[PDB]
């Protein structure tokens, strides 16, 4: 006699935010119970990068480009940081009106920005029906391309740090190592522009053998 019902009514369709790469990352899926609130922590791809574009989302596909767009908007006033060290937090809040409410917060600056989501905004009955029977139909289509993105952009921050840990070394970096590490960051970004997911792995781990030079002179 302690039993817990589910609510009735639902969101039709997954709803989240673009990542970097062009990425739907999902923050409430399909089929969650109204109203529901989920926040989650995203950073920043760039050192000292100032602001954020929360673009939210509908819909059911991987590729940001092939799910309706809801709003955007910009948090700026983001301070000084190393690329993913921000923390900014993404709340959706859904109203048992079934209204989403988006904002973000920096937790380091405190400052936040809102939108409320109009109904009207998101995808009509039929294409709610569409957008389910194509996510179906493309599902490889869609895993290939959210795990090649995922493998790209772990390939990009490794080019990235390691970029970094040269330049910090500087002089006490021997030439002929600086020359090797260079040699497999070259290596990396060709493997990056393919679609070949295990290559970009294999570069990644050349270059982090290589990168040993780097430890080396910890």
């Amino acid at each position: 006699g302690r039993h817990m019902v589910l609510l009735l009514d639902v969101t039709p369709l997954s709803l989240g935010i673009e990542t970097m790469g062009g990425v739907m990352t999902t923050l409430i899926a399909k089929n969650t119970t109204i109203p529901t609130k989920h926040s989650q922590v995203f950073s920043t791809a760039e050192d000292n990068q100032s602001a954020v574009t929360i673009h939210v989302l509908q819909g059911e596909r991987k590729r940001a480009a092939d799910n309706k767009s809801l709003g955007q908007f910009n948090l700026d006033g983001i301070n000084p940081a190393p690329r993913g060290m921000p923390q900014i937090e993404v709340t959706f809040d859904i109203d048992a009106d079934g209204i989403l409410h988006v904002s973000a917060k920096d937790k380091n600056s405190g400052k936040e920005q809102k939108i409320t989501i109009k109904a009207s905004s998101g995808l009509n009955e039929d294409e709610i029906q569409k957008m389910v029977r194509d996510a179906e139909a493309n599902a490889e289509a869609d895993r290939k391309f959210e795990e090649l993105v995922q493998t790209r952009n772990q390939g990009d921050h490794l080019l990235h740090s390691t970029r970094k840990q040269v330049e910090e070394a500087g002089d006490k970096l021997p030439a002929d190592d600086k020359t090797a590490i260079e040699s497999a960051l070259t290596a990396l970004e060709t493997a990056l522009k393919g679609e070949d997911k295990a290559a970009i792995e294999a570069k990644m781990q050349e270059l982090a053998q290589v990168s040993q030079k780097l430890m080396e002179i910890a």
